[PDB]
């Protein structure tokens, strides 16, 4: 249907996924999927298909 | 259907998101679907499908 | 059906899902489904799908 | 049917999910569904699908 | 349908996706789907296919 | 001497001389002297000098 | 001597010297010293001299 | 002598002096001295001389 | 002797000496003196001379 | 002696001095001495003279 967005915003600031980290073996970061950032910001329909991750360690 | 936004903010800031570690041997972040992060954000129909993560150690 | 919103909002701050940590052996997150963090969010039909995870550690 | 929101609010802060820790040999945050973070904030319909998340620990 | 973005924001600064680490053995991020980042910011349709990411490691 | 001042305020709003009037022949203000508004406001020596004024009608 | 301020204010107004009317024959304001208007307002020494004003109507 | 003034004043307004007025014969503004107005102010040693202001009508 | 400003303002507005009329036969303003409007201002020795000022109507 | 400033001034507005009328016989401003306006302004030794002004109607 009808989406509408009015959005006046001023002094914006936005961080969206942020890992900080000291002396560590590892970092991962895993995204199956669909990341939007933004001062204003729509999605729709991102994920029509499985959105499935693994991040299995043996 | 009919979805709208006004959104008059002034002064925005915004994080998502976000690990801090200090020696730590592992950082793991999973999505499986969407994120959406913003001073303004909408989202719809986002996950239309199975959103489902694993995160296993053995 | 009609979804409306009115934000008005000033001096806004948003955290979403954070983690803080010091020597500790894992940082995990897991998202199956969808994250919306603003300071106007608008978030709907984001899981249709099945949202399910596992954090199996053997 | 129909969803209205007016929000005229002022200093505002937000923080959702957030952990802290000090030598800590895990740190797990699941979510099976859907967060929504913010200073206005709507969801609906988020969850269509089963959110069933496990911790199992052996 | 209908989307449309009324976005008058000054003063936007925006991160999406970062890392920031000291003396780790590894760094990995994976995408399987779409990022979208910005000060004003729209996506749809961007996933039909089946997002699905793994960063198994043995 | 010495004079020191430690002011942590905060939302201060702060009117100094007004006047408000309706259908009235005349609004007269005088200041000899001096005047200080401010949220935070410090004032000495300040008249030194003969401070005397006449707002005489015949 | 020795003249010191901190101010650490937030969300500061100020008005200082302000009339208002309606259908007046006359508005007269008469300043003979030194007005200091601020969020944050030091003033010292400003009238050395005779801070006199005569505001007569014959 | 020393005078120091620390100011960390956010979000400021100021307004000195003003006048209004509907269908008045006259708006009279005198000032024999200094004015000073700002968000952070300061004024020493303004009026070493005689400040004297005559507002008469006959 | 040693005068410091210190000032860390942010959003900043100003105004100094207005005047607003309607249908007023005159509007006067005098200044003798010296007007210092300013974010952050300063102002010394301004008036070393005689400040005085005459608004005589006959 | 010794003057400083220190600003750090951001968003920064300032007018003077303005004057605003609507069908009126005259506008007079009359300064017999020093303007300074700005978002940082600083005046020292403005005024070594006398400064006198007349606004005399016959």
């Amino acid at each position: 249907g009808v989406l509408y967005v009015g959005s006046k915003t001023k002094e914006g600031v936005v961080h969206g996924v942020a890992t900080v980290a000291e002396k560590t073996k590892e970092q991962v970061t895993n995204v199956g999927g669909a990341v939007v950032t933004g001062v204003t910001a729509v999605a729709q329909k991102t994920v029509e298909g499985a959105g499935s991750i693994a991040a299995a360690t043996g």
